[PDB]
């Protein structure tokens, strides 16, 4: 309700995206180069390497998924506050398995 | 436009995506398998037996699918009503094949 | 922001929208099958001679992708304009290559 | 080792080829319409609706498989015996599931 | 059943196995990528740039396929005489097509 | 030429049979599950806990590939010597990587 409300949902959305993603990547129903290809995608991300237009097109073309238009804009409101929440990339993504 | 106009919209909309679901994993260019899990995700769902963060869990492993950001909250909000509209959840499934 | 800021930015994505998808189903991962029959949605939606809701189900079908409950309802708003933007569907679709 | 042996030995392990694929394709691992085509390609070639190179190019593209070299041959002089020992084809279907 | 009887089958049948794998490859079912080193690997096969054990290896790779014990022993019977009537390879490609 | 030579064939073509199928498992571009079900099966095979047909059975079905007439008379014959000169089947698996 508030902006400062709305913006913690946003990352603890965010976070659920982020770690849902890694899940999936690493269940073993899926390739051992995808789901090395998500977790640096991801990791890249949370450094602040990549910005969220290319983490999207990169991730769409590694899982052959579809483009989804409110995810860009989502991300890019969500992403700066939990960067700053988020110091070490490869703990988080090691926390999501 | 209407808080009551806005509940309504949301749950067609709901209808719509659970009777979509059906519809693709019924088609038979999925495995059966798949489809006969994506009805029985979609029958739990209506008849309250799980809640929308974990259908939209085992929906993204079961179709090998990217996660959406705004699905879970999109299904919270419309559940509750269109559960008290759909009182038969087998009938729903049938109807979108 | 404005309306008038809010129609330019949904044009923007959905151009985004569709030219990515050009892009995935262009990119040789995919087979030309697919890629001609995305090809021709876009351009039939571009053209006029579908609409946002059958664009969704048939794109859902060729990409066996899962559905966006957001997606028609964006795709609806934006169109008009982006049609009027977009005289040749051939060209656009070519640009996106 | 008899030409006599060596025919019954084919036979069998026709037999064994052509329940494994149907067993394979019933298996809901694959798609409802794969099944049904592999079930229909199997019960055209017992019934000599179609021959052995035709079977085979056909099934490779159903299932996108791999060519196999000894594959028509084997079938060629198999299924003349097999064919006669082979009264019901749906039978057959019916039973290797 | 004469020496020079089988050989002259061996490639026929090979024949066949390299145009079906082109036909396989160039259907349109299959990624634009997997056809192209299909292609190439069968021009490079003809043109003896490759050998049989390195091309099923690849192959296999290449369509994700399985092995086949008895592959290589037959192309490489084959190969020899297939080359010398196979003068040009970028013809037999266009011609299985 | 001799059986004896023979034999000696068989046992090294089967060697790369199933060291293929290691590599091809352990490519990365399998699922993670495949490998290890894949590596199961291998092992064993040459443990002599499961035999060539059944070892057959379960592996179409592991990679849904399609069947091969040849492929288990192949296996019988060449396993009961492979199987005395590979006393460690962990180190087999780990040399085909």
């Amino acid at each position: 309700s508030s902006a400062a409300t709305e913006t913690m949902e946003n990352v603890k959305k965010c976070k659920n995206f982020l770690s849902t993603l890694i899940k999936l990547a690493s269940s073993g129903k899926q390739s051992t180069e995808t789901a090395a290809n998500v977790k640096e995608l991801v990791q890249n991300l949370l450094d602040g390497k990549i910005e969220a237009e290319d983490f999207t097109s990169r991730l769409y073309r590694e899982l052959n998924s579809s483009p989804q238009p409110y995810l860009v804009p989502f991300l890019k409101r969500s992403l700066p506050a939990l960067r700053q929440l988020t110091p070490d990339s490869a703990a988080f993504i090691q926390q999501s398995q």
